């Protein structure tokens, strides 16, 4: 009938086969064959990433692996309330427009120079994406960068709107990455291994400041813009006002709560959840200051990812108990053990960038953290470098639209080319896969 | 500056003020300030309920009663995730125009005579609720109501708009109490005290058939329509097609599933929440058929209703957990010694039905049910009897717009006259006060 229909009839039929014709234990059977399964159908998108996520606690519970609610409780987990809070958080920026404020006051400091505001654009886009996130960023942003080139005459000049056009997808990707929140990728390493906000920041933050600037410069040495003329914004300049100011406020006082939790939570008792306790006390000093409002939280909250972030949770759970992480661990040892961590990293990395341009960041990261953290912690290894690894090379995204909803939302302009923004991808890409080897085997090791 | 934050200041006041003048067990003040506090939030809706709901987890832990993620695995109940199935059921409904085509279908059944186009606008309405929801349904009714009623001259026919209308919204309003979904009530009281679908039906489906037609009938009593005219639709026939047949067919197939639970459990293995099983596979058949994807699924859902779900759940593992539950049972075990079971749900019901007028129902629902099911626990008295009557209580309000969506929503149109619907409220309020304590006492003991 369709192809997404057929797919999963596919996966159905090779899911009985590993079942029915895989000479291992019970158990590791069905594991393998349920990972299969799980695999398929979140890389290829036959079903929503969120409806697989669904279904992983069904065929875990029906073929006996957990209790219902046990698979069921993998879905509130504390990671999941945290990201709901920085749901919130974004949710009340965009209401007062504290996001529109910040872009419009960074563009008023150039004062009308389009060779700095093309550059504080990437700049800001990517501290918004660090909070709001990597879609909302770039819609929110993409007027603006319209309005600073509507004075650039988009026939002869289009090197120059590729420029700021993928430097502002390229940026909104990377800022995901400074932050737990911003990218669903960094929850799911984070639910999987147990980092906390300033555990991950330490982690993304050097990572993105050193990967932006290295997007940038690639984008300028591939494609030549002048940069040289002249803006003159025609939005009137919107100023401060009261509930802006409180939802700035608040926002800073939850950063500073989950930069400095580990002493306020060892001062008050050790609270095993101290950022997620922050994030929902953000929650309600929001609506406690009345400056945003459930309904606008539950229309900008994707439950969705929340919902995938418990399947990935129940899928690492089977995995453990099945034995088929130690399984796995033990049919790998000798290559691990003939081609060292140096280019482990490497490969997994390049699978991990090369990978998300044809799926989801979020599902290819839900589907690989698990694996690579259970069968590491059967060889030991801390599953820490690995997760935060592929949680990043799931986020670098860049040589296709399908790729990220930011780059679908920056193509839609009609001002790319596929050619021109597959190439500049490819070359980010291997750049990107020399930085985080170099930084998973310097700073990290 | 403003009355919700004054008023939660003042309940702030009223926490500590009990918290240190009261002359109990730490643990059983600490109980009885929290239900205190969040029995004021509720009421009064000074903050959202789901905002109330994620502060209960927060001041739980603050307090030392449970550890983060204890109190948060209360979000992840398998009777979240069954009505998140009903939502998912419902918003294919609405996609694929299903209730639309059905109301048509009766209203042609009725070939142009309004003296049972309304009645049938009722039972529609009803079954409508039972699945969908009771906002929805009559939000989507509306339109068939004045369309039926364009003919029938709206300045001095005014009573016949008010049946049509409020017979309408009771309808809906009593059709959530048929099933276990369409009522979040319901949904609270069988994560309470364990029951499933069909257990929930036998309770609920023999009270809406025996409140709904009293309800008309007093209507019809109380104001005096005519219901002798006439009804030609403008709206064209819609027609049964592609999607429409696959949706009803998953929709009969859930039903008997949760219906025939029982056999087919104890012909499966005995799995332990079988009914949201059957909910999340019904989600994967409708995602697997293609009638509707997860965004339909996310817009029409309301999560905060889950999270209150949740909240109310923790609320009454605190309630266990610090001994309020039994410490209030003694405390009440003269007075309900002195006075019998009769009279107890006598008043039950009244404070319950008179109070869902003010207050929203399932916000009452998730404050009582905590509070007289652990109560009852330690009385022995199984917690069932008590929870389900006030579920269908806190369902039962029809005095004020306030009080109800559907109120709210029907008396939008502005045919409708505050006297004459808190009036009728009245007499099907004392009704419904006997009908409940009647059915309690018979059919439940
Ligand atoms: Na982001
Ligand atoms: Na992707
Ligand atoms: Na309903
Ligand atoms: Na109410």
């Amino acid at each position: 009938l369709h192809r997404n229909s057929l797919i999963v009839l596919a996966d159905v039929a090779l899911f009985l086969a590993l079942y029915h014709f895989l000479p291992f234990e019970h158990n590791v059977v069905l594991g393998i064959s349920m990972l299969a399964f799980i695999a398929v159908l979140w890389l290829t998108e036959a079903l929503h990433v969120t409806v697989t996520a669904i279904l992983v606690p069904v065929m875990a519970v029906f073929f006996g692996i957990f209790e219902t609610q046990a698979a069921l409780n993998n879905f509130a987990n504390s990671i999941i309330f945290l990201f709901l809070g920085g749901f919130a958080l974004a949710a009340a920026m965009h209401h007062q427009g504290l996001d529109k404020v910040i872009a419009d006051k960074v563009l008023a400091m150039a004062q009308g120079k389009m060779s700095v505001a093309v550059f504080m654009l990437f700049g800001v886009t990517a501290l918004l994406s660090m909070w709001i996130s990597n879609t909302a960023t770039a819609a929110m942003m993409l007027p603006l960068v319209l309005g600073v080139l509507s004075k650039v005459d988009a026939d002869k000049q289009r090197s120059t709107y590729v420029f700021v056009l993928l430097g502002v997808a390229y940026s909104a990707s990377i800022g995901g990455i400074a932050t737990l929140v911003g990218s669903p990728p960094n929850a799911i390493a984070a639910a999987e291994v147990g980092l906390s906000f300033t555990d991950w920041m330490k982690f993304g933050l050097p990572t993105a400041m050193m990967m932006l600037p290295m997007a940038i410069a690639i984008l300028y040495f591939l494609l030549k813009p002048t940069l040289n003329g002249m803006f003159e914004l025609d939005r009137a300049p919107v100023n401060w006002d009261k509930g802006k100011v409180v939802t700035l406020g608040i926002f800073g006082l939850t950063v500073f709560l989950w930069i400095f939790s580990s002493p306020i939570n060892a001062a008050l008792g050790g609270f095993k959840s101290f950022d997620t306790l922050v994030a929902l006390g953000a929650i309600l000093m929001l609506s406690f200051a009345r400056v945003v409002h459930w309904k606008e939280i539950q229309k900008t909250a994707d439950w969705g990812v929340l919902l995938l972030f418990g399947g990935g949770l129940c899928l690492s759970n089977v995995l453990k108990q099945t034995g088929t992480s130690v399984f796995l661990a033990n049919a790998l040892s000798d290559m691990v053990s003939h081609m060292g961590i140096f280019v482990v990293i490497l490969v997994v990395a390049t699978f991990v960038v090369f990978l998300t341009e044809f799926a989801s960041n979020t599902a290819s990261a839900a589907l690989l953290i698990p694996v690579f953290a259970t069968v590491a912690e059967a060889f030991g290894m801390s599953p820490v470098l690995l997760s935060v690894l592929i949680a990043v090379a799931a986020s670098c995204a860049f040589m296709l639209p399908v790729a990220t909803p930011p780059n679908a939302i920056v193509f839609a302009s009609g001002h790319i080319k596929q050619s021109e923004m597959m190439r500049v991808g490819l070359y980010l890409n291997i750049a990107c896969i020399g930085l985080l080897t170099a930084i998973a085997m310097l700073f990290w090791q």
